[PDB]
């Protein structure tokens, strides 16, 4: 390990709009990757599930959107084994290096000619690469901050700017290639991107971030290497024998570990050694407020799936002489962000005091979640039949998004004030445990998506949403109380 002193010694302080020129590189670099992945991931459903001679894969579409859910799931949980192998053996620098190589190598399985051999070994390669460079790259950029700078939080907002700006643009392009002209070629163009990033972090790291994320912040111990190499490949021996099980059943798999994962960091904490009475009260507490994000996240990752289908199935492309690829209606959420954002930011600052509190904005996204479904479900149900204006569907977009800025910026802060000091560091991926715990859990409802009960669908899971969004309001006294502010 090296002081962070040093470390931002060696990383130029000026050069991108009154940030690091370092900057540069890791906005650029998590942009193009995130545009890959929004990209890719754009109209990965519609290659599944569309007929062979349309150019697609020919799955059935249940199956194509449970596995879309569960891709998720994977990179999400993905991202917390590669933050501890950058941590414990690469170092931030090196481990985003590799996933990007991953990554694009994921990219290429499907860009050229191949079926769902194809499809499965991309998946696998962009799970375990996103898992190493995803979380990191965000890593590097607190590298080259010095201890004081007040600009920091200004260049994280920058960084984060990235992420939305290629989930908005991604759709636009990719989706417009590959829905309106080759499969392949949308799979082709979020390659191409990804080598960008790969190129431009590659090539000006060496300059812009010095001494940036290239060491090891907490090394193995000698002892250490050698259990874990052996646990690895003791491992890699026990899978393999396994091997010689369908998709169907490691979907269930990841549904069930989406399940028993949660319960398990619960009962660890609680019965911790390291934490106080009061500390294990406030895990108690913290329980329907995972639960609540759960079932946001649930409805809300739904619209890349879900959503996508019915876009391409129930709604109305052609209006106004112009027709819509189905794909572009996952540019509605970012873009809706970054109209809102500010807008949101502007009305807690004006409300001051008298904002609501945390556990009650977590109720507010849980309203919003449920709601959304309600409007979803209402003009298939008002219509005797057939495609739907995409008003509705943007309407339900716009709504998920309301409940977005008020539970998600109040998210990581919420899990901060109630874990335990002994688990400070398990912090970050105890929220992120809940995004993934609801994809798990969103691809084992994929079965009850039918054109007939389609109204019993969102119905039931808006009205558990608004149900359970009633109840968290009145224990939210309570939860805010026992908060460590
Ligand atoms: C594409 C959309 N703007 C988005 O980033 N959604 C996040 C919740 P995801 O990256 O996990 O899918």
């Amino acid at each position: 390990s090296i002081d962070k002193q040093q470390i931002a010694a060696s990383v130029p302080q000026r050069g991108f709009f009154g940030h690091p020129k370092g900057l540069f590189t890791l906005f650029f670099t998590e942009f193009w990757e995130r545009f890959s992945y929004y990209g890719m991931r754009a109209i990965l459903v519609y290659y599944m599930y569309y007929e062979v001679s349309k150019g697609g894969l020919g799955l059935d579409e249940h199956l194509a959107l449970a596995i879309m859910s569960i891709y998720g799931a994977l990179v999400y949980m993905s991202g917390i084994i590669g933050g501890w192998l950058a941590d414990r053996v690469f170092g931030t620098s090196r481990a985003v290096f590799y996933g990007g190589l991953l990554i694009m190598a994921g990219h290429i399985a499907l860009a050229i000619p191949g079926g769902v051999a194809a499809l499965f070994v991309s998946m696998a390669l962009i799970v375990l690469g996103t898992g190493l460079l995803k979380p990191n790259v965000s890593s590097i950029v607190g590298d080259m901050y010095k201890p004081g700078d007040d600009r920091r939080d200004a260049g994280f907002s920058i960084f984060y700017m990235g992420i939305n700006l290629g989930a908005f643009l991604a759709p636009l392009v990719v989706g417009t290639a590959g829905m309106k002209y080759n499969f392949h070629l949308g799979f082709g163009l979020a390659a191409v991107g990804m080598f960008l990033g790969l190129v431009v972090f590659v090539a000006t790291r060496k300059k812009n971030l010095g001494l940036a994320g290239t060491y090891v912040p907490n090394p193995l111990t000698p002892a250490e290497k050698k259990k874990a190499a052996a646990i690895m490949a003791v491992g890699a021996v026990v899978i393999a024998v396994l091997l010689a099980f369908t998709v169907e059943t490691f979907i269930s798999l990841v549904g069930i570990l989406g399940i028993i994962i949660p319960i398990i960091y619960f009962v660890v904490m609680y019965r911790s050694p390291k934490t106080t009475a009061e500390e294990r009260s406030r895990v108690i507490a913290y329980i329907p407020l995972f639960v609540a994000s759960a079932m946001f996240w649930a409805i809300q990752q739904q619209g890349s799936t879900i959503l996508a289908n019915y876009a391409d199935k129930r709604t109305q492309l052609d209006v106004a002489g112009i027709h819509l690829s189905p794909a572009w209606f996952q540019s509605l959420n970012p873009l809706f962000i970054i109209i809102l954002a500010p807008v949101f930011a502007w009305m807690w600052v004006k409300l001051g005091k008298r904002q609501p509190t945390i556990p009650q904005k977590f109720a507010l996204g849980l309203l919003f979640a449920g709601l959304s479904f309600i409007v979803i479900l209402v003009p298939g149900h008002l219509s005797g039949g057939g495609l739907v204006h995409p008003i509705w569907l943007v309407l339900s977009y716009f709504i998920v998004v309301l409940g977005e800025l008020c539970l998600s910026p109040v998210g990581l802060s919420a899990t901060t004030k109630l874990a335990p000091a002994a688990f400070s560091a398990q912090t970050m991926s105890l929220w992120f445990l809940s995004n993934a715990a609801a994809q798990a859990i969103n691809a084992q409802l994929v079965r009850f998506y039918t054109p007939e009960n389609e109204t019993a669908y969102f119905g039931t899971i808006g009205g558990a949403a608004l149900v359970l969004g009633l109840i968290l309001l009145a224990i939210a006294p309570r939860i805010g109380r026992l908060m460590k502010g």
